[PDB]
């Protein structure tokens, strides 16, 4: 699996543990239900080391653009202001966020033609499965 393998337009097909993950993040109920219901597309572009992740929905669209391994300031879809580093490790794009002495990691990996997005914060894990839009 490679970084360029992640590039493209992706649609959410399956989600597990998302609500609990968002609660661990501190997302309130109203916002949680909105997030869970509006099921996005995630557009990723990989121009060399320069990685852009755009998450699009009818309710909110967020984008970050980073260089691999360089720390950057991210404003997340729920409004957290984090310091983030993306790395590439064992076939996965690893996005590590830190804010308020807390941390979360989001891993994106191509498995069997699908993008698997694993989100961890503390004891709360979320798995989200995306498929490539034709
Ligand atoms: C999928 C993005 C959430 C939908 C966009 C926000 C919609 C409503 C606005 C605010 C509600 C906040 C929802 C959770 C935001 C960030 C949690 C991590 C999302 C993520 O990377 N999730 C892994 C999949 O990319
Ligand atoms: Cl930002």
């Amino acid at each position: 699996a490679s970084l360029k393998d992640l590039e493209g337009k992706w649609r959410l097909m399956e989600s597990h543990g998302f609500e609990e993950y968002m609660k661990e993040l501190g997302v309130g109920l109203a916002l949680r239900k909105m997030a869970a219901m509006a099921k996005p597309d995630c557009i990723i572009t990989c121009d060399g080391n320069n990685i852009t992740v755009k998450t699009e929905s009818t309710v909110k669209t967020t984008v970050f653009s980073c260089n691999l391994g360089e720390k950057f300031d991210e404003t997340t879809a729920d409004g957290r202001k984090t310091e983030t580093v993306c790395t590439f490790q064992d076939g996965a794009l690893v996005q590590h966020q830190q804010w308020d002495g807390k941390e979360s990691t989001i891993t994106r990996k191509l498995k069997d033609g699908k993008m698997i997005v694993e989100c961890v914060m503390n004891n709360a894990t979320c798995t989200r499965v995306y498929e490539k839009v034709q």
